[PDB]
């Protein structure tokens, strides 16, 4: 006899704007407004170095503004054609909404409107619909994902020694990360993260090394070899009074694409030597004998599929192997990968494919093949904490959202603490068993 | 004949919790819940070096947790005594709420519950009332401040070369001010552009482009002076004119290098200066570069020195009390009376309530002093100082370099606000700064 406000979930207004990411560069923010007075706001993150096959991040190319990195073109697409195509449609139909933007854009890689325009509206629509449905975003995502009320708190891998391209050289491997698998809650995990992060500062100070931080809030000191990065991390874990292996395991992103030239992998650090896919695989293998490294990401170039097949036969039984640039959150590429025994895990970045629907497809493909899904940030982040809710709503089991420094990283850790506060053991922290090969 | 929910603004629940700041240290978050189903949520920031007279930040000191930096005690204060005293009180009465907590704590420096506990509730209370009143926070603050509908977009001073507490740079912060911009959106773009050109400049010279707490560069430079030289090189490379388009600001945090009544610059020969000598050094720099604002140019306890610096430089230069005043009307009042400084840096966690913070902005404006709404080194995703800066038409903000979302979420909030208000919230540029 009386209709609730919740039932008036038709899109009435969509606003795009240009905001600033954690590196000082424009990205796109979108608002979605429902008839019933429900609003959702979201932002696109930005990769520092993107995979070849990522959906297109549309930039202006206008030198007089933000050194060419403005996104007004992408925002215009939000405020006009996308807005006009979504007014009148039901926010609660995520897949319906994503399809209308995919079909209206019409290109394979979202090159007309920008993956950055379409994702911002996709995520903002999702938040609006959650509000209209009277639930928090993690709860709405679980329903959109076809796994209602099924939650976990993800085991984080925290990038605390930056390297390679987007640090300051000496170190070739892009990210060394700690995973607090020994924690019984994500709050405890986050504390253990903070402590080892602070103890590492003391260690680097002791050696006269720089304790300023890179894009992901980790340290970029000048180190003799890729190895020594692990060394200093081991010192910090002991100095915090945690036990390497039991309380904290290690993970890496090689971003091996960045140091691949003429079918060979070239390390500035460790001598200056060139390695074959096989030789590089054996180098990584050695590190996993000296240290408890249980996850290695982009261990080879995105286009070295023979390489990845070899690395997967050799290491894949003992070690989680994570596709990032390899799979770019794309079900077409992940499907080819599963079928060729390539990796056993995927890094989930919604802006590599550019819609939440196509993102949840990727997690489902992964989990149904017995691959793990790690919900991931980009080097270029915002105060947006969407990946926190996504990790919880999909029971992904793992998250990569940075060091324990910079609010571009820590907003996600804060959101995970808020969410665990609501859910308690309705979202268990499952620890080491989340990681592929444990 | 029907009562709207806006009118049911009695506090029914307050929740405290331990979240993490931009340095990885715990801080207090508070939620305030009104009967009419309105919520506000806010966090306390934390300073890296505090002034000696700041309202106490309550830490647990429990060495087995966050290296003794837990805030479970302050959170307990929020969930127990503060919640219990505030239940059933009207959130819309910001002054009444802040009064109940200051009285219940009963100490001078909020040393019972902690300034982090009282501030988080103070700010969450404000936001919840704003919701009850059906208005954005800047609009509510303008009404709490006795200045209805009176807005400006603040001229930002952006810390892009860090120093003092890891190089030969004694001066804590070198800042650019895009005074030549027509809007805060343009000002933010100009700061992005200069910040990115500076990176190229530091790479070309082989210096480190990793960032400190406030998202600025921390390279090892020869002298304090070269900090300014590289900033000029970046401004020229970004196609902007030093003086006209971009002015410069410093924070000496001179308290940090003050020992046996002398000012000792470890780098510049490790030489020792008297208040007067150090004032003349700062004077020299304002002849070589368009430095228009100097903060804590002397120790927080050298009131003699500040009286001299204010005589010499006050007419031409904005002189900003940070550790000198700690956003505290008792101290600022003694400062105004003795012709000490002409500008105050406003940190709501230095005094620990919104009401006391609004009092400090009013004391200053009435005295012809400028107010600069500031962050702390420890920040969160919280963007309150944006709304505070617009609501009080303060005219200036220090909320960081154009890097790290702990900073950029403030610029982002300013961009959102300016989109709504347009020319109702003018960017007045250089005329905001004391001595222009
Ligand atoms: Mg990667
Ligand atoms: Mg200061």
């Amino acid at each position: 006899q009386q209709m609730g406000r919740g039932s008036m979930s038709k899109i009435v207004k969509i606003i795009g704007r240009e905001i600033i990411d954690s590196r000082g560069n424009p990205t796109v923010e979108a608002e979605v407004h429902l008839e019933g007075g429900f609003v959702g706001m979201a932002a696109a993150p930005s990769g520092a170095s993107t995979g070849s096959r990522e959906a297109l991040e549309l930039r202006d190319g206008d030198k007089s503004r933000f050194l060419g990195k403005g996104v007004t073109k992408a925002v215009a697409a939000v405020n006009g054609p996308i807005a006009q195509a979504l007014i009148g449609k039901d926010a609660k139909d995520q897949a319906g909404i994503d399809k209308i933007m995919i079909d209206l854009d019409g290109t394979e890689n979202k090159s007309k409107f920008g993956a950055n325009a379409i994702l911002a509206v996709s995520l903002a629509n999702a938040k609006a619909a959650a509000a209209a449905k009277g639930m928090p975003l993690y709860e709405h995502i679980a329903e959109l994902n076809g796994t209602p009320g099924k939650y976990s708190m993800p085991v984080p891998m925290m990038n605390i020694i930056n390297g390679g391209e987007h640090a300051d050289n000496n170190v070739d491997i892009q990210e060394f990360m700690i995973q607090p698998v020994g924690a019984k809650t994500v709050k405890e995990a986050i504390r253990m993260g903070s402590e080892v992060f602070h103890h590492l500062a003391k260690v680097l100070k002791a050696k006269g090394m720089n304790t300023a931080v890179g894009d992901e809030g980790g340290y970029a000191p000048n180190l003799g070899s890729n190895a020594e990065a692990l060394a200093v991390i081991a010192e910090a874990v002991k100095a915090a009074g945690y036990e390497l292996g039991k309380d904290i395991t290690l993970a890496m992103d090689c971003a091996a694409s960045e140091f691949y030239k003429d079918g060979k992998y070239v390390l500035a650090g460790e001598g200056n030597k060139a390695f074959t896919s096989e030789e590089f695989t054996h180098f990584l293998e050695e590190l996993t004998k000296q240290y408890p490294i249980v996850s290695i990401e982009d261990g080879l170039d995105e286009s070295d599929w023979d390489g990845f097949a070899y690395q997967t036969k050799v290491l894949g039984d003992k070690i989680q192997l994570v596709g990032d640039d390899l799979f770019v959150t794309n079900t077409k590429i992940l499907k080819e990968g599963i079928e060729k025994g390539i990796a056993n895990s995927i890094l989930i970045k919604f802006n590599q494919i550019g819609s939440l629907t196509e993102t949840l497809a990727a997690i489902k493909m992964a989990k149904d093949a017995g691959y793990t899904a790690v919900i991931s940030h980009r080097s270029g982040e915002t105060e947006d904490a969407t990946i926190a809710d996504l990790a919880v709503g999909t029971a992904a089991g793992q998250i990569k959202t940075g060091s324990m420094s910079r609010s571009d990283r820590v907003a996600k850790y804060n959101q995970l603490i808020r969410i665990e506060e609501a859910l308690g053991e309705k979202a268990p922290y499952n620890g080491r068993k989340e990681i592929k090969g444990q």
